[PDB]
């Protein structure tokens, strides 16, 4: 079945005009005002409001989707004289719409990790992991691409998973027993305008 | 029913980015990118278009209410490998937002009249007619109010029908029988930040 019961506003607005939601519309409503429509659920009332008559809702206040992506409320329509529904009461969701203004973060960061000397190319190192609080399936707002600032050409780092391979055939601990490296995680799939974070890898040679 | 398949879009939008308009979605969709939504009718791949893998909808043009007030589309959902549907299809429509960018226009001045002197107070002059092309239905985009820029104290003007009516009493066509009247239509009922236009009326006094 197909879903419609959906509004979306945009997140960290900071205009003073209250952002227009949407509308409650029955198809019973023959534009007279005898339907009352009501909102029930999360926000109703305080962050989102609605009049009685035309059914319009808007937001009240600044929203951030990273505390709270969307809301499920409920519409009802009643008649004005009787407070019969002329609806069945529904449920219905609002989306806070994301905007990119969060930057990727290695939480777990700074790493430290060993690799055998002499190991072969290609060799898995450690697995670094940025996250990213956007939203990852609205444009590329949290779509991270990982790159090496300093390390190469002696660490590759798999551009969308963060693992770290070595690069160099016959490493030599007594010639060099540790490496310091920096990689970079940017949103927007590393494109101009992207948002990065970076955290440091110090790889220890073992024996 | 409720009526949730109905989108919304403001006019005159000036922005590179293009507008957000909404998203399409089957309950079939299991997130894997197995579905492709596609769109048809009024607008569809030219104003209005659609990530397949997401169905989310942008307008990618600046839109004019007075244009084309609303558009009417077909939402598919095809099975990505068959092309075959996995829905009914389902019409849709896009709504375009009203804003003030009308001003009234008086499209039949400006207007010549004639009324006998010595008349009562509040004697019928003639009707003038401003016109707004803004939206009616809703708000005060296109409800004006007349007034009389000049031409008081010897006429007024209803503020809602624009009948112009004597305001003087014992006219007297020997000492004075043509009069020049500017009138106001201004929208938003008059308010501040209405927008106006004017006409002229050229009266006359007759036996
Ligand atoms: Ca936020
Ligand atoms: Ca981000
Ligand atoms: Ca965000
Ligand atoms: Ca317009
Ligand atoms: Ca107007
Ligand atoms: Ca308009």
């Amino acid at each position: 079945s197909w879903v419609w019961n959906q509004f979306f506003v945009l997140e960290e607005y900071m205009g003073s005009d209250p952002l227009y939601v949407g509308k409650l519309h029955s198809d019973v409503d023959k534009g007279d005002g005898s339907i009352k429509y009501i909102l029930s659920g999360e926000g109703a009332s305080s962050i989102f409001i609605i009049d009685e008559n035309t059914g319009d809702i808007h937001a009240t206040k600044r929203l951030d989707r990273e505390e709270q992506a969307y809301y499920t409320l409920r519409a009802q329509a009643l008649d004005r004289l009787t407070n019969k529904p002329v609806e069945p009461e529904s449920e219905f969701v609002i989306k806070i719409q994301d905007i990119n203004d969060n930057e990727p973060k290695f939480l777990d960061g700074p790493y430290t990790a060993g690799v055998p000397e002499m190991s072969p190319v290609g060799t898995s190192v450690v697995q670094v992991t940025a996250t990213d609080a956007d939203d990852p399936t609205y444009g590329n707002s949290a779509r991270v691409v990982y790159s090496i600032l300093q390390g190469q050409p002696y660490f590759s780092v798999e551009p969308k998973t963060g693992v770290i391979k070595t690069a160099l055939p016959n490493m030599d601990r007594e010639a060099k027993d540790q490496y310091l490296l920096v990689i970079q995680a940017k949103d927007m799939v590393g494109q101009n305008g992207g948002l990065s974070g970076t955290t440091s890898v110090t790889v220890t040679l073992t024996d």
